[PDB]
């Protein structure tokens, strides 16, 4: 009922749940059972990660539900995830979008962005970014794209179980005309329109934990 991923690269699933893994280098491993317990831990020394479970397509009505029981510093843990419209012309930013729903962080990733909006969902207050990446690394392959952020007002604490309702932030980003492009395919080059909670760490000064559980 489990994976072990250890290579510098790999996505899949493990039973129902899908995830992505990725490093430029060193040990940093995550571990992913079926019934969505995860447990990522890091090298300490610098090099970069990306991973996580999540579901290989977003859905719009989602519930993401998950606890985090360690969290030593990951640079941020975020809802993570992508859409794709592959009939869109490739030099509207909108074509293809990478999406953000922070969680918890070390610094703040959605600086750069174009602030949107505040709202409340679950509880509680986020507040909305829109960045742009010129030329840089996506699901379908080195291109110009939006990023839409959701960042919360206080960081979301361990030991707790918490709950992304993903239609809210769906709705808000909409709400000042930041559109989704198809969340349900493969039509990019490189990987589906996934969807995770992803735990990054960049350029780690010590070695690290996160751990917990995802479902929906």
């Amino acid at each position: 009922g489990a994976m072990v991923l250890t290579q510098t690269h790999a996505t899949g699933h493990v039973g129902d749940f899908f995830f992505t893994h990725w490093k430029d280098g060193g040990s940093t491993s995550l571990t992913l059972d079926a019934e969505g317990k995860f447990l990522v831990t890091w090298q300490g020394g610098g090099y970069n990660y990306v991973g996580g479970p999540g579901w290989h397509f977003g859905d719009k009505n989602r519930v993401i539900r998950y606890k985090l029981n360690e969290e030593t510093g990951a640079s941020y843990i975020a809802l993570y995830g992508w859409g794709y419209d592959k009939t869109m012309s490739e030099s509207d930013p909108s074509h293809l979008v990478e999406y953000y729903i922070l969680q918890r962080w070390t610094y703040d990733p959605s600086q750069d962005g174009i602030y949107g909006k505040t709202f409340v969902s679950n509880g509680i207050e986020y507040s909305t970014y829109r960045s742009i990446r010129k030329v840089k690394p996506s699901i379908n392959g080195p291109t110009t794209f939006y990023q839409y952020w959701s960042k919360p007002s206080a960081q979301q604490e361990l030991g707790k179980d918490h709950k992304i309702i993903f239609a809210d932030h769906v709705k808000a980003w909409a709400d000042t005309g930041w559109i989704l492009p198809d969340m349900n395919n493969f039509d990019a080059s490189d990987d589906p329109t996934y969807q995770v909670l992803a735990v990054e760490v960049f350029n780690p000064q010590k070695n690290g934990t996160a751990s917990g559980q995802v479902w929906d």
